[PDB]
């Protein structure tokens, strides 16, 4: 009522940090929709970036009319209050929706039109949603502005318009948390299948070694029962490597030649060992240890080349999209909904003394940049991919 806002600094210093995202937004949405609009909606997750980018420029669009008002109360912040900003909140939970989705449709790929229409009718879902929501936020802020000062929304807002207010913040903390539980989730899962590919990798490569190794000792072996205990420790490994199932061949049957050729590519090694184990059981050192070189040949040395390749943990395995979502959402979206619930207690109510609700604004509005921040960095998930560069 009587509370004064110091506006010294808020009004040099984000004018002049939302000019740099309008700059960087527009190049960047710019060539996002000149890659984006050239190519088909062929996958769901296109579908889903397409809507997402034009979310962005909706957020871009926003910034000017946020530069020049906290630059300078007049008609001008009214309308902002009214039209603008209601806009930008409209598209931010968009773009949250739309990371959530392309998080579970990115991590249905890994573990693996009517699957088109779903992601098509889920896209009018959310931006009929969140426009109901907006909608009423904009008709509802008719209150005369008595002061040329007083810079906030909250005191022209009618008192179901301030209600209406406290249930859309309320709910749209619930769309940002079913979303990021979503997100984490998704991660989680990912990262666990990760470690379950590196256990079954560095298992097959522990075999190699108790075969490399093992190898070494029979070139500088002197008796013929030293030899003899190598070789049956050698076939052992090599026996255990052929049974293990590597990433790469996991969507593979055991009667696909792929899985064949893994299988039969030890037998052959597996043979050698066998053949030097007959001159060894009988009590040679010199027959046998030639048979066992036999493993190091041009040929031999090609097949252990092949097999540890075969064995190795793929690229489809380290999901980098999803992990551009959750450091968007830790950056851009969490520190934003971790002090909305208290800024929106002091807007409903004038409960809190002047120096309490000035301190939650430059919160607010410092956390708010970061979610700006994100329209941004957004088309980077389409940038970062095969067929962009
Ligand atoms: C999906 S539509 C939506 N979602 C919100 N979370 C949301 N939060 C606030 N709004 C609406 O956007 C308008 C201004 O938001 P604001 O953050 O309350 O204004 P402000 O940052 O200038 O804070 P004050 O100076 O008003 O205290 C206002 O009409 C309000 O009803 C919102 N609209
Ligand atoms: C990242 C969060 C950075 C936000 C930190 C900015 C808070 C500024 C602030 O509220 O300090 C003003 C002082 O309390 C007078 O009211
Ligand atoms: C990230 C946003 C950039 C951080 C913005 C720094 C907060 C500065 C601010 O708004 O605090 C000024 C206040 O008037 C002091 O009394």
């Amino acid at each position: 009522s009587l509370c004064t806002r110091d506006y010294k600094i808020t009004q040099v210093l984000f004018p002049l940090l939302y000019t740099v995202l309008f700059f960087v937004g527009l190049i960047t949405n710019g060539l996002a929709m000149r890659i984006f609009f050239q190519i088909r909606s062929k996958s769901n997750f296109i579908i889903f970036l397409k809507n997402t980018v034009i979310s962005d420029l909706l957020m871009i669009l926003t910034f000017p009319f946020k530069i020049l008002s906290d630059a300078k109360t007049g008609p001008l912040r009214t309308f902002v209050c009214q039209v603008t900003s209601v806009i930008f909140y409209f598209t931010m939970y968009i773009s949250i929706s739309f990371l959530g989705l392309i998080t579970i449709d990115r991590y249905q790929k890994t573990t693996r039109p009517k699957n088109l229409l779903g992601a098509k009718i889920l896209s009018v879902v959310i931006w009929a949603f969140m426009f109901l929501l907006s909608l009423p936020n904009m008709i509802l802020t008719n209150r005369q502005p008595r002061d040329k000062n007083v810079k906030k929304c909250s005191f022209l807002k009618s008192e179901f318009g301030l209600v209406w207010h406290e249930i859309v913040n309320y709910i749209c903390q619930v769309i940002f948390w079913i979303n990021f539980l979503i997100v984490i989730v998704c991660y989680t899962l990912i990262t666990k299948e990760l470690y379950r590919s590196y256990v079954r990798t560095a298992d097959l490569e522990d075999n190699w070694e108790t075969l490399n190794d093992n190898l070494k000792v029979i070139e500088k072996a002197d008796n013929a029962a030293q030899v003899k205990d190598a070789l049956t420790k050698m076939r052992a490994a090599a026996l255990d490597a052929q049974k293990a199932t590597p990433p790469k061949l996991e969507d593979k049957s055991p009667d696909s030649p792929e899985m064949k050729d893994f299988r039969h590519g030890f037998d052959i090694l597996v043979g050698q060992i066998d053949d030097a184990l007959k001159l060894a059981n009988e009590g040679k050192v010199k027959e046998a240890q030639a048979a066992a070189e036999q493993l190091k040949t041009t040929r031999n040395a090609y097949i252990q080349k092949y097999l540890r390749g075969v064995g190795k943990v793929p690229r489809k395995k380290v999901n980098v999209k999803v992990f551009i979502i959750i450091a968007v959402f830790f950056i851009c979206f969490v520190p934003f909904h971790f002090a909305r619930i208290p800024y929106t207690l002091s807007q409903t109510r004038d409960v809190f003394d002047c120096t309490a609700e000035n301190t939650l604004f430059y919160v607010k509005e410092s956390t708010l940049w970061l979610t700006s921040l994100n329209a941004c960095l957004n088309p980077f998930i389409y940038f970062f991919l095969c067929k962009s560069f």
